[PDB]
């Protein structure tokens, strides 16, 4: 882009008088100085550019309130900046600082401050001038360490401080009492201050992907909290009473952190919360009536936990919508699994079934059961009563022969059989009208394939690696899916129709 275009934009701008001027976007390098002319803006956006620096002329404008500079090659502001005291957002992001340039720590005037994706190191003690400073983005820095004077943005309402390396927050940070998100997520943080409780008004924060041990009890009176996602830490346990104060919890994540037990609180303490995810932890057993007063818990996920039976009130969760217990050490599934009506979603892969209970059948509204990786020797008849069921998953178990029922999975789409000890399929596969996906790979005794699997007018897609087939000619086999359903059509009952 010509710098004469920017000439006249700017003799554009000069003429009409417009207290806003638009740059973004045009590749400038360098910066006329007759911007000095332009003392009615009040809006400057310069985003987008290659600007290593800003003219001191930019300082004339003192009307200026937003200067947006982001996307830019900055490394330094000019001093004469101190001028613009109606300056409230100053946006310089993606720019290439190493540190808070010096004059933005005298914009007293400035609500609104974007320092993301730069290479700054320290917030030095000044940041306390900015004391009408309501959002503070310096996120994607390397800060290892908070200034105590960062207290004194008694108006600080967001602090995204994220990606990071901060390993303690000052524990001045509590008279930031406004403060409604903070954001700490993948930070180096190792304890929280006990004055964390006094951000009465904290709504979200933030704190997955840190080193945390433990959580404040202070936190408790923090009872605005909507969503506690502390993941990936090492909070082994939380402070009893915790989750049971903060009343508008309805998220709850305690992933990857090393739980051995469930949280000490008893059942009140989870009567707030839609989803609980306690994946990739060692806990061993599920409380029995943890759940008695969640009256509104639809998710819970277990995943990559060391359970090796259900509680015995598993019965009593009816309103369950998606359970996965996936990756533990299941034996068994109890016959009170019918209990829970509600529930759509099964996962229990990576497991060591070996049968299914009766009781599987009175899950009405399920729609997904994955059973991969277990040792499922057959299933249940009452299976044909999933009449929601959609996806079905069987790999890599010891399943031998499919239940006449199986063709009552009317809304099935996917049937995973792959990795199992299949003699045949039963002739009712026909009738699954709305059957798109069926995996038979390595099924090494499956040596044929009912006719009626033509009938599957929607199947798309069909694996049959490593099967013999040998009851089908060698070179139908040979030829892929399409040539064996082309097959079972014409050989088949079903060709004249």
């Amino acid at each position: 882009s010509s710098n004469a275009e920017v000439i006249k934009e700017l003799n554009k701008c000069r003429e009409e008088n417009s207290m806003r001027l638009d740059l973004s976007k045009r590749s400038i390098h360098i910066l006329p100085s007759s911007i000095k002319e332009l003392t009615q803006l009040t809006e400057l956006y310069l985003y987008s550019n290659k600007l290593q620096s800003l003219p001191a002329e930019v300082g004339c404008l003192v009307n200026l309130m937003t200067l947006a500079l982001s996307e830019n090659s900055l490394t330094s502001l000019p001093d004469s900046l101190d001028n613009l005291k109606k300056l409230r957002m100053l946006d310089l992001r993606h720019n290439k600082l190493r540190e808070i340039p010096s004059v933005v720590y005298r914009l007293d005037s400035l609500t609104t401050l974007y320092l993301r994706f730069n290479r700054i190191t320290t917030v030095e003690k000044d940041i306390k001038n900015l004391s009408k400073l309501s959002m503070l983005s310096i996120r994607e820095n390397k800060i290892k360490q908070l200034p105590a004077e960062i207290g004194e943005l008694c108006n600080l309402i967001t602090l995204d401080v994220a990606h990071n390396q901060l390993e303690h927050l000052p524990k001045e940070i509590g008279n930031c009492t406004q403060i409604t998100n903070l954001d700490l997520q993948h930070n180096e943080l190792l304890d929280l201050p006990d004055t964390i409780g006094n951000l009465s008004s904290l709504s979200r924060l933030g704190l997955r992907y840190n080193r945390l041990s433990a959580i404040p009890r202070s936190l408790a009176k923090c009872s605005a909290l909507e969503e506690l996602n502390l993941e990936n830490n090492n909070i082994s346990t939380l402070p009893e009473s915790l989750l049971s104060s903060l009343v508008k919890l309805n998220s709850l994540t305690l992933a990857r952190n090393c739980f051995q037990l469930y949280p000490v609180g008893g059942p009140s303490q989870f009567s707030t919360i839609y989803s609980l995810n306690m994946e990739h932890n060692r806990i061993n057993k599920i409380p029995f009536g943890i759940f008695s007063r969640a009256k509104v818990l639809s998710k819970l996920n277990m995943k990559d936990n060391q359970l090796t039976s259900l509680p015995l009130d598993f019965g009593t969760w009816t309103s369950m919508v998606e359970l996965n217990l996936a990756t533990n050490q299941l034996t068994k599934i109890p016959e009170d699994v019918s209990g829970l009506v509600s529930l759509e979603v099964l996962i229990l892969s990576n497991n060591l079934l070996k049968k299914l209970p009766h009781g599987l059948g009175n899950l009405r509204k399920l729609r997904e059961l994955d059973l991969e990786e277990n040792k499922l020797e057959s299933l249940p008849n009452e299976i044909a009563y999933l009449k929601d069921l959609q996806k079905l998953v069987l790999t890599n178990n010891q399943l031998t022969t499919l239940p006449r029922g199986i063709g009552h999975l009317t809304n099935l789409t996917h049937l995973g059989l792959g990795e199992n000890l299949l003699t045949h399929l039963p002739e009712e596969i026909g009738t699954l009208e709305n059957l798109e996906e069926l995996y038979l790979n390595d099924n090494p005794n499956l040596h044929s394939l009912p006719f009626e699997l033509a009938l599957c007018s929607k199947l798309s897609i069909m694996s049959i690696e490593n099967c013999p087939l040998s009851h089908l000619p060698p070179q139908i086999v040979a030829g892929g899916p399409s040539f064996i359903i082309q097959f079972l059509k014409m050989q088949g009952p079903y060709r004249a129709m």
